[PDB]
């Protein structure tokens, strides 16, 4: 009789029967499940209370919404939306359903991988974020643990970025461009640091710039990179202009030292590969975002045009919990 059947995955998913065979994937949680009516593996998530705070509720309805504004395969696209919750006052948790993946990009970054793989996945990421910037979305927090990617090396982009405070047992920061980190003014650029921090992990297997707070990340981006310059110290809040200018300074490394021939492939098309990665990297991994390379020089890279001319309730302010839970109870039902 009832549409809906609930299973015990710590968390309870209520799902929609066409859903089958649930099972743990991830951690709002996600379950791998089979769909009968698509005949299809799908993933569920399930977000509890997404109107519980300002947080939560703010990304939730923003995600929910930017959805119907980007159609790219790089990019997420729902399957479906649902609640089993009949009414606004019983609503509780909205369920998020997609294509199935086979792999967090977290976890493909720990394995050695060749040339080909490595830039399909990156002019991948260079797809995904020109076509969140042509729709007027600027990411400023792209991080592997929200990329998936299937077997056959393709990959998805799973969320939308920034628009704080948590009350919940953490945010990875490790892959923030410096005008984040440092409060700037930032332009479509800022996205292209991150890929270079994902680039650059693929290779050396380590995070770039780790750290318990904005501190630590950007003493491991100077001391590697070197001081920015006069130029970059202009575009600087006096505050924080005190606070860089007066750290130790720092030369900062070369490239060839921080990505040396070791942590890439034998033969002479991986020599010219090699050199060129380490080209990009050196590229996309700039302080200044003035002279840090654009999305669409990015994409035309020789390490990157191997691989297509083809491949070209609007955010809203604070709310209370109760408007919050209305805004997306009417987008989960339009
Ligand atoms: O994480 C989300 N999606 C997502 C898809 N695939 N994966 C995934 C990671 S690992 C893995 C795997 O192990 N698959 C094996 C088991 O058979 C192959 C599959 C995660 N979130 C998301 C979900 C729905 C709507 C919106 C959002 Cl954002």
């Amino acid at each position: 009789d009832n549409q809906f059947y609930s299973v015990e995955v710590d968390s309870t998913f209520t799902v929609l029967k066409r859903y089958q065979n649930l099972k743990p994937i991830g951690s709002g949680i996600v379950c791998a499940a089979y769909d009968a009516v698509l005949d299809r593996n799908v993933a569920i998530k399930k977000l509890s209370r997404p109107f519980q705070n300002q947080t939560h509720a703010k990304r939730a309805y923003r995600e929910l919404v930017l959805m119907k504004c980007v159609n790219h395969k790089n990019i997420i696209s729902l399957l479906n939306v649902f609640t089993p919750q009949k009414t606004l006052e019983e609503f509780q948790d909205v369920y998020l359903v997609m294509e199935l993946m086979d792999a967090n990009l977290c976890q493909v970054i720990q394995m050695e991988l060749d040339h080909e793989r490595m830039s399909y996945l990156l002019y991948q990421m260079l797809c995904g974020i020109k076509h969140l910037h042509s729709a007027g979305i600027i990411h400023r927090d792209l991080k592997p643990s929200n990329i998936v990617v299937k077997s056959d090396c393709t990959l998805k982009i799973l969320d939308f970025g920034l628009a704080s405070f948590m009350m919940t047992p953490v945010v990875t920061r490790y892959y923030r461009a410096p005008e984040v980190i440092l409060g700037m003014g930032y332009k479509e650029n800022v996205d292209i640091w991150s890929v270079g921090c994902i680039m650059g992990e693929m290779v050396r297997h380590k995070i770039l710039f780790p750290g318990r707070d904005y501190i630590d990340q950007w003493n491991k981006v100077i001391e590697q990179l070197g001081t920015p310059c006069p130029e970059f110290m202009k575009k600087l809040q006096p505050t924080v202009r005190n606070y860089v200018e007066n750290r130790p300074k720092y030369a900062g490394l070369t490239f060839p030292k921080l990505f040396p021939d070791s942590l890439f492939p034998d033969s002479e098309h991986n020599k010219l590969k090699a050199s060129q990665a380490r080209d990009l990297l050196s590229k996309m991994l700039v302080i200044d975002p003035a002279k840090r390379i654009s999305v669409d020089d990015a994409l035309q890279h020789p390490y990157i045009n191997v691989w297509d001319p083809a491949e070209e309730q609007l955010d809203e302010r604070e709310h209370t919990i109760e408007e919050w839970k209305e805004l997306i109870y009417k987008e989960v039902m339009n």
